[PDB]
């Protein structure tokens, strides 16, 4: 019942934390209000963090995404909506982060991460990361440049987060 117990980051800003687990994992122990999806316009939840996310909610999130589809059309590459959280969290905001190896341009992760500044605190993984093809370093930046509200970033990726431990140490006065 407690929600938001995130606990064991790493507060890179005072706006943006990281810890490296996996983003069901972490959402079960956390109980957030909200979570973010790294989704594709269409909606379509299959593969890395989408695949992930649907397949903890037994494909209830894949349904409710199929309604909204339908009545509402596909989002745009940078946009997002606000749709249940099922059992993972309240509310599930799915994100269209650019598909590098779509062509898509990485810049448009500037206007994927502003839509977290719509909710106050937000579970995440790393927008265009996997076979999105953006480096998670790159995607990492434009995150602490972009979010203004407080986001907890859950990264299952132990090379890029000991990279950002040593940028940290590196930045430290």
């Amino acid at each position: 019942e407690p929600v938001n117990q995130f606990t064991g980051y790493l507060k890179l800003t005072d706006n943006v934390a990281i810890k490296c687990v996996d983003i069901v994992k972490e959402a079960q122990s956390a109980n957030p209000m909200v979570i973010v999806n790294a989704a594709n316009i269409h909606l379509k939840h299959g593969g890395g963090v989408a695949g992930a996310l649907n397949k903890a909610t037994n494909g209830a999130m894949q349904k409710e995404s199929d309604d909204y589809i339908k009545l509402n059309g596909p989002l745009t590459v940078g946009g997002s909506c606000l749709l249940s959280g099922h059992n993972l969290a309240k509310k599930c905001l799915h994100v269209v982060g650019p598909n590098l190896n779509a062509g898509e341009d990485i810049q448009l992760l500037k206007a994927a991460y502003e839509n977290f500044n719509s909710q106050d605190i937000l579970l995440a993984p790393l927008l265009s990361a996997g076979i999105f093809g953006a480096k998670p370093l790159q995607s990492l930046q434009v995150c602490v440049q972009t979010v203004r509200t407080q986001v907890y970033i859950a990264v299952n990726d132990k090379a890029l987060y000991e990279q950002v431990v040593m940028d940290y140490l590196d930045n430290l006065k």
